[PDB]
């Protein structure tokens, strides 16, 4: 009978969703770096670029760190479907923001928005997969990886798309490209959910019972009382400017998992959870390294790349474009080495060794030919294709999301580092590191 690849057909909608999500997601991020590079150009914006690239970063951070609560939100209050349904709602309004004829006024708005939907639309949507299939069923992990290759087709196609049509028509015409993209991923999910998917998932799947609804109640009051008073103190002592706040992000975003590891330490396990500490540390690296791809080789493609003949956003398609490339081998591979199977805490190490063989590529142009001219675009195809052998390796969600968004957080802070100056140091040195840090993990591997 009729499937989507071997899989139910339900799949084929939540496919298509993700897909577009990211597709609008992907394509606004393609762009958005050089969006303020533009309203600081023109006066509009009053940051450095060193500070704009520290946006991106955080707001990736942010973006993750939203997605460990949004199951939770789904599971607990509003349900799993109405959650990525008004999540993705929201995503299409703050794309809707940026293409409204605003300017630096429009980010904040357009910001919060985006991670206020992220947060509800992605684990949720990743979750209805599982819902998919039986806690018994086979193909379940066949799903997620059909699943995993939509995400990264749309996260393909979206920065040729739209980087062409900001190049052709400007920034407020390719920022509505994006959020025609989540519209059309919101009329498939919603037509298609009621065709194709369980209408459990309608309302949420382990309702809070009435003793418990107070005491969260006060739990979300304390933090949000607490964050206030925070900035309320900032302000008073000072420290208000803009790298003030993305400062405070940072420490709350890496508070997040040390205050998690730190009292959540019987003797059989207290060494088990410590033994994933290596593991979490490693992915967050990892991660840091893959995010900046968007960032500080978004401005080596813009600044030290003679690419001339097409829109250099264009370079954001080729991290998604190897992990599509790659599946074929990498599927293979897990079929025909059934004996092998190597640790998930050497996949960490080695993972994280290619994603710091691919930052010291990146320190040998300029230190061949010089940091003021212009080279080959093949150094970042290059870089792309050793940095994306890592995540074929590395590949809760909570958890997951938790790490990506701590790796965020750390470059928040790197970012600013990288300049035409620091460019070798800043490739030879990140890139050792990571090298080094992978190589240590591969002698506490079974250490473990
Ligand atoms: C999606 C991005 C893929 C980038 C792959 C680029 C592969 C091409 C490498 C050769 C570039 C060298 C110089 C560029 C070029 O051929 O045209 C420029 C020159 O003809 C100016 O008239
Ligand atoms: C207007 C602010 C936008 C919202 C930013 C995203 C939400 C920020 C902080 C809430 C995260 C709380 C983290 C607690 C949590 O359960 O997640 C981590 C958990 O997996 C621990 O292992
Ligand atoms: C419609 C208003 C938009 C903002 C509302 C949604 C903001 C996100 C969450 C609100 C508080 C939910 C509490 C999250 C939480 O307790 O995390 C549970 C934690 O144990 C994760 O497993
Ligand atoms: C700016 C847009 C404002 C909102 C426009 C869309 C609101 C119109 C109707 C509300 C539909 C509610 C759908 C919520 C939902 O859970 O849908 C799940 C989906 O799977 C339906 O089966
Ligand atoms: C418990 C709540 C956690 C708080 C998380 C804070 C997330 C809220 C906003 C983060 C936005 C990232 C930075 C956005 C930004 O700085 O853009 C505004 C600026 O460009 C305008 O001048
Ligand atoms: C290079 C981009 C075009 C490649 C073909 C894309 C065609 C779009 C959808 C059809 C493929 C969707 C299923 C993807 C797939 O079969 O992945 C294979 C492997 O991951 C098995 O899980
Ligand atoms: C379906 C409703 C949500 C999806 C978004 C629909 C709106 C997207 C495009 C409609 C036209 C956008 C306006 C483009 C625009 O005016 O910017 C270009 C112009 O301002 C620059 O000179
Ligand atoms: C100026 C640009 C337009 C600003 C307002 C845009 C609002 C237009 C459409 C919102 C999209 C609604 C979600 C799409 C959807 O599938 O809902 C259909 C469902 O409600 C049918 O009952
Ligand atoms: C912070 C943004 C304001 C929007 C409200 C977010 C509320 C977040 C945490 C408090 C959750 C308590 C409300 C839960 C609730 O609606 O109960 C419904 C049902 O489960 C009662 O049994
Ligand atoms: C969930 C907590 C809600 C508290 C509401 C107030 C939180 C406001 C902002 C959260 C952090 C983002 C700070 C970014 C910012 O406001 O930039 C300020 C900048 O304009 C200074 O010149
Ligand atoms: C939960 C108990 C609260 C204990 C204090 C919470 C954390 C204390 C301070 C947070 C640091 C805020 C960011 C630091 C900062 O503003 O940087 C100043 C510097 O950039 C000058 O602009
Ligand atoms: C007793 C609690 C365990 C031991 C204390 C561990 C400290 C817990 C959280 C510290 C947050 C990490 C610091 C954040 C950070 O590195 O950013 C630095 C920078 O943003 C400051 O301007
Ligand atoms: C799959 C193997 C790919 C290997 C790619 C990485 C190659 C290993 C190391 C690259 C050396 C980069 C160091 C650059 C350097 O020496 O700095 C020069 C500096 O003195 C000039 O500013
Ligand atoms: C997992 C398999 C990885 C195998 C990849 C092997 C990588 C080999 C060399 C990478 C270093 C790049 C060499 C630098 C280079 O080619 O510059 C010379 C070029 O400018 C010619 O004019
Ligand atoms: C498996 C590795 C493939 C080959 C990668 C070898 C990378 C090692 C060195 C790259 C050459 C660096 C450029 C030459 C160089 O920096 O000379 C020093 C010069 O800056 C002094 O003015
Ligand atoms: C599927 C590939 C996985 C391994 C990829 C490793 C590739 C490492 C280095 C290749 C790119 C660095 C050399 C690029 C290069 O030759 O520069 C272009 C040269 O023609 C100067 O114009
Ligand atoms: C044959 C099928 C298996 C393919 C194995 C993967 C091949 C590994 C690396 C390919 C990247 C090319 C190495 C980069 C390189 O040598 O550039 C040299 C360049 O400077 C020549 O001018
Ligand atoms: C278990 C949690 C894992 C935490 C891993 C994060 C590592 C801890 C702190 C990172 C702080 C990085 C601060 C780097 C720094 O200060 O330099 C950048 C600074 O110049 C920004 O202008
Ligand atoms: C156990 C010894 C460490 C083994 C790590 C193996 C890593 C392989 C190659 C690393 C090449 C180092 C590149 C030279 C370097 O980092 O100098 C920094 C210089 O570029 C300053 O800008
Ligand atoms: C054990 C976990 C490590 C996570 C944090 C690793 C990165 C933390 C700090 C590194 C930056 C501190 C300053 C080092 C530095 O000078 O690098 C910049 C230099 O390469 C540019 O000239
Ligand atoms: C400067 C020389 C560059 C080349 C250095 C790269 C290779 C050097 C060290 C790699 C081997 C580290 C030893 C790993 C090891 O076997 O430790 C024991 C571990 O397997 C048990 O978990
Ligand atoms: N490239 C991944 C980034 C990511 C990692 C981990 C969690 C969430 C997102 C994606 O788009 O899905």
């Amino acid at each position: 009978g009729k499937t989507f690849f071997g899989q139910p057909l339900g799949l084929s909608t939540l496919f298509m969703t993700e897909m577009w999500e990211r597709f609008s997601y992907y394509g606004m991020r393609a762009i958005l770096l050089y969006y303020m590079w533009f309203l600081i150009s023109t006066g509009d914006l009053h940051i450095t670029r060193a500070t704009a690239a520290s946006i991106m970063a955080i707001y990736a951070s942010m973006v993750y760190l939203s997605g460990t609560i949004g199951g939770f939100v789904a599971d607990r209050i509003i349900g799993a479907r109405p959650a990525v349904f008004w999540g993705g709602v929201l995503i299409m309004l703050g794309h809707i923001v940026l293409a409204l004829p605003f300017g630096a006024s429009a980010l904040f708005g357009s910001i919060i928005l985006i991670i206020i939907g992220t947060g509800f639309l992605k684990p949720n949507v990743s979750t209805l997969v599982g819902t998919l299939y039986d806690e018994h069923d086979r193909r379940r992990d066949a799903g997620f990886s059909i699943f995993v290759f939509g995400i990264n087709l749309g996260a393909f196609i979206a920065p040729l798309i739209v980087g062409a049509a900001q190049e052709a028509a400007g920034y407020h015409v390719a920022f509505s490209l994006a959020a025609i993209g989540m519209f059309i991923g919101l009329l498939v999910y919603y037509f298609g959910g009621k065709k194709t998917l369980d209408p459990h998932y309608l309302r949420p799947t382990d309702p809070l019972a009435p003793e418990e609804v107070k005491p969260l109640l006060v739990k979300v009051s304390l933090a949000v009382a607490g964050f206030i008073a925070i900035i309320v103190v900032m302000n008073l002592v000072g420290w208000n400017s803009l790298p003030a706040y993305i400062n405070l992000l940072t420490i709350v975003a890496i508070a997040i998992p040390v205050f998690y590891f730190a009292w959540m330490i019987t003797s059989t396990e207290h060494l088990r959870v410590v033994s994933y500490i290596p593991l979490f540390i490693a992915a967050v690296l990892f991660w840091a390294i893959e995010e900046q791809g968007s960032v500080v080789l978004a401005t080596f493609a813009a600044e030290r790349v003679d690419s001339s003949w097409f829109p250099v956003s264009w370079f954001q398609s080729l991290n998604p474009l190897f992990i599509m490339l790659y599946t074929p081998f990498f599927a293979w591979l897990w079929t025909a080495w059934k004996k092998n199977q190597p640790s998930s805490p050497t996949k960490f190490a080695v993972g994280l060794m290619f994603a710091g063989l691919s930052f010291l590529l990146m320190a040998i142009p300029g230190a061949l030919y010089g940091t003021s001219g212009k080279v080959s675009p093949l150094w970042l195809v290059g870089s792309w294709a050793l940095v994306i052998l890592g995540e074929m390796l590395i590949s809760m969600m909570s958890m997951w999301f938790l790490s990506s968004s701590v790796g965020s957080a750390l470059n928040a802070q790197l970012v600013t580092l990288y300049n035409a100056k620091s460019e070798v140091a800043y490739f030879s040195y990140f890139g050792l590191g990571s090298v080094v840090l992978g190589i240590v993990l591969v002698f506490l591997s079974k250490r473990i």
